[PDB]
């Protein structure tokens, strides 16, 4: 075995070791598997608006679910895997950064996936979005490849297709290799080793899986990911010249570069016949907020600044003019490395598809102390967007009423803003056009205080999640037929209650309940799973 790997896990486990699940064997699905009974017929009867009666998504529409490796897999040390920055974080600062959880086991999907896939087939799901753990493939981020890790996802993809699930792959979903962070600061790299290391990793998984995975995302929510680089454990290892503010924009640049170069490799692999042709982009998130006071020039300005910093900083280089938005360049200056002409040749046009994690739409109130004042004060709490960023503004009209229903208060960024979906899709497809169209690549609900229920029947009738998914799907269906949006699919986050980063298993996003007090981590369908299934039955082509 490799010695540097052992040293890294010794480091990670210095205060407490990785916990091992009760099941560490690939489960097999018996042909006599009995699914729990359906909910009462009145639970969803006549539940959809009449406005969508008889409307169908286009043929081939990806009607599916989304997960991510470190959030659902567990098996943190199984079969050669090296540690990620989150393994380190939670094993060292669990009580302050991870809500006293860690991703050691989560839902144990690493071993339970055939059972998960059989349950998804029962619901008529036709698409399975997953991410690949970089450190299962290159346990040190770079150097030797872990064949056991490559073979694992071979079996996952094969099992998915056997159960009717088209696999959609994300190369990087926030699980930075700890080794690369320690060696040179990972995404804060002031050189370009992080790009070389990411591209080598991406090349390996494209070669191994590109004949069976034909829809790829390089990065999941790169704007959200790079803002995490301002905290632990990344700010233990900043290179000289980097602080927690400039770390975010050095990360932005390195990710844009890594994305462009990986897309270049992917296209080379397709053009050489090495792998089947597919489509590649990255997953955007956030939104173009509505101004708090329509027609007010300040709210309108802060709304666009929000869009520029939360979407445009990655989407304009890839799908637009090939450079950062001007309002970004003017505010952050030289903390953001400039895109050279050579850089732009890789990045511009490197997205066949757009994908939006369209959870919600916000409201933009211009900074009460003036946008012009805010912009110039890097220490202003609303810098650099210079809208009022706190919850009592971001979700609230001047009237004092919210834009919509709030979800669990620990995920206060999340609200049901279904009436605004069609406007977001129109803005995104006109501003960041992609030949392959647009995916609604994540959307989901954290039902308020669902973690405090003690009785299963109280959990499984999850009315506000059911409403949210049905509302959103209905608006997506209307975006296709009324607005002509080239919508390629809808993927809900998520199919199981899983490990939600710093909140751990407390926050429940699944349309299935995962019983974390049971050695088998038994899954149970919630009502929302059946609402999702029924919407697929009523509105997909068969
Ligand atoms: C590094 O990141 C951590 C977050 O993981 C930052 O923690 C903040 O620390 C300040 C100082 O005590 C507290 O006011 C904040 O509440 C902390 N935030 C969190 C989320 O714990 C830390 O500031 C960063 N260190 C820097 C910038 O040097
Ligand atoms: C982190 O680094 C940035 C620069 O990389 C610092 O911003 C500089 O701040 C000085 C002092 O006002 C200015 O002269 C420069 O104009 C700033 N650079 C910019 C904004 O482009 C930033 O202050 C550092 N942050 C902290 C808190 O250490
Ligand atoms: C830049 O923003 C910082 C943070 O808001 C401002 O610092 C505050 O100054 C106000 C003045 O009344 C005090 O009430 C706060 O105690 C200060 N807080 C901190 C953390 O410094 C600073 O005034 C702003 N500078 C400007 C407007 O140029
Ligand atoms: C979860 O499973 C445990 C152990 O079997 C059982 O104690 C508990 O009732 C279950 N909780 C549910 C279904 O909410
Ligand atoms: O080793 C027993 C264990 O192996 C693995 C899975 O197939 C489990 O279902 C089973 O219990
Ligand atoms: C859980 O426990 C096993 C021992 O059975 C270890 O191999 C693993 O690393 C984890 O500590
Ligand atoms: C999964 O791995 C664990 C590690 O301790 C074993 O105990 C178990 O028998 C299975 O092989």
């Amino acid at each position: 075995g490799t010695a540097e790997l052992d040293a890294l896990w010794n480091l990670v486990e210095a205060q407490y070791p990785v916990q091992t699940a009760a099941v560490t064997t690939l489960v097999t699905v018996p042909d006599d598997y009995k699914f729990e009974a359906d909910p009462p017929s009145y639970a969803l009867a006549g539940y959809e608006t009449s406005e969508i009666a008889g409307l169908k998504f286009p043929k081939g529409f990806k009607f599916g679910v989304a997960g991510a490796a470190i959030q659902v897999e567990g098996a943190a040390k199984a079969e050669g895997r090296g540690p990620s920055t989150w393994d380190y974080l939670c094993h060292h600062y669990a009580s302050t950064q991870c809500n006293n959880y860690d991703p050691d086991i989560t839902t144990n999907h690493y071993y339970l996936y055939p059972l998960d896939f059989a349950r998804l087939q029962h619901l008529g799901i036709n698409t399975y979005s997953f991410s690949i753990s970089w450190t299962r493939i290159y346990p040190l981020g770079a150097g030797y490849v872990n064949e056991a890790g490559l073979a694992h996802y071979d079996a996952v993809i094969h099992s998915a297709k056997k159960y009717g699930l088209e696999p959609v792959g994300t190369v990087f979903h926030w699980d930075t290799p700890l080794s690369l962070m320690l060696k040179y600061g990972a995404w804060q790299d002031t050189g370009d080793q992080i790009v070389k290391d990411f591209v080598t990793y991406a090349t390996t998984v494209f070669k191994r899986y590109g004949n069976e995975v034909k829809t790829w995302f390089t990065f999941n929510e790169p704007r959200v990911f790079c803002s995490q680089n301002s905290g632990l454990p990344y700010n233990l290892t900043y290179p000289e010249g980097i602080n927690s503010t400039s770390a975010v924009f050095r990360c932005t640049y390195n990710v844009l570069k890594a994305h462009g170069h990986a897309v270049k490799v992917y296209r080379d692999l397709v053009a050489s016949g090495t792998i089947a042709a597919g489509e590649i982009g990255f997953k955007s998130d956030d939104n173009y907020p509505i101004p708090a006071r329509p027609g007010n020039a300040d709210d309108e300005e802060s709304a666009k600044r929000h869009e520029a910093f939360r979407i445009g900083i990655f989407a304009q280089p890839v799908y637009g003019n090939g450079d950062y938005p001007d309002v970004v360049k003017e505010t952050v200056g030289d903390m953001l490395p400039a895109l050279t002409d050579e850089d732009k040749g890789y990045i511009k046009g490197s997205g066949d598809i757009f994908a939006i994690d369209g959870y919600r739409t916000d409201i933009s109130h211009a900074a009460l102390n003036g946008i012009a004042n805010c912009i110039r004060n890097q220490s202003d709490p609303n810098w650099p967007v210079c809208e009022e960023g706190s919850d009592p503004f971001a979700h609230v009209y001047p009237s004092g009423f919210a834009i919509g229903q709030s979800a669990d208060p620990l995920s206060s960024w999340l609200v049901n803003s279904a009436p605004f979906i069609r406007d977001q899709l129109k803005f995104l497809t006109q501003t960041y056009p992609a030949k392959g169209g647009i995916y609604f690549s994540e959307f989901g609900w954290a039902e308020d205080a669902e973690y405090d229920r003690q009785l299963l029947y109280q959990i499984t009738w999850d009315g506000l999640r059911t409403q949210y998914l049905t509302d959103y799907l209905s608006q997506l269906l209307l975006a296709v037929h009324k607005d002509g949006i080239n919508l390629r699919g809808a993927l809900t986050w998520s199919f199981v209650d899983n490990w939600e980063w710093g909140l751990g298993m407390q926050q429940k996003f699944g349309f299935q309940f995962v019983n974390q007090s049971d050695p088998d981590l038994t899954r149970t369908f919630k009502l929302s799973a059946h609402a999702y299934a029924q919407f697929g039955r009523n509105h997909l082509h068969h």
